């Protein structure tokens, strides 16, 4: 499960909101389908040339190939501020992330993606979801604040995810 890296980040963008155990469950789901489907994408661009390497440009392309493009703008931003972030430089700590990257890039290989890849992709796929993440969990913390709530319940999720022109691409 990837269910403390959603607490964690949802402790940032909201010090001070919970969310409810199912709703939880919803933030699980799309975190793993998200990883599918980007990973996935960038299995096939590499295998798409013969590259034996997913590299962070094959997420980054995977990115700008799935997300609505005001959307994967800031997710490449994100991302790539990950990586830069990591090479002047602990782990996921350098990246400055809370979601692991040790862990997805351990989920990537155990999913046989590719043959192998770069140490600087699972930093750039950890950016990337967990700023979708802090976004969902970003605007569902604030219409639960708007609401006089303290914790995000599922169906505020879901008028979230929903009720957002790009978000309701995902």
């Amino acid at each position: 499960s990837y269910s403390i890296y959603v607490y964690k980040v949802l402790k940032q963008v909201h010090p001070d909101t919970g969310i409810s155990s199912k709703a939880m469950g919803i933030m699980n789901s799309f975190v793993n389908d998200i990883f599918e489907r980007i990973a996935g994408e960038a299995s096939r661009l590499a295998h798409y040339n013969k590259r034996s390497t997913i590299t962070s440009r094959e997420i980054q392309t995977a990115v700008r190939l799935l997300l609505p493009g005001e959307l994967a703008k800031h997710a490449v931003s994100e991302g790539t501020k990950a990586v830069t972030k990591y090479t002047s430089s602990s782990r996921t700590v350098r990246a400055e992330l809370s979601f692991s990257v040790s862990q997805v890039e351990r989920s990537l290989r155990e999913g046989h993606y590719a043959q192998r890849l770069s140490r600087t992709a699972p930093v750039y796929l950890a950016a990337v979801i967990e700023y979708l993440t802090a976004k969902v969990l970003e605007l569902a913390g604030n219409e639960a604040q708007n609401s006089g709530e303290r914790n995000i319940t599922p169906l505020l999720l879901d008028m979230v995810v929903h009720n957002d022109r790009l978000l309701s691409t995902l």
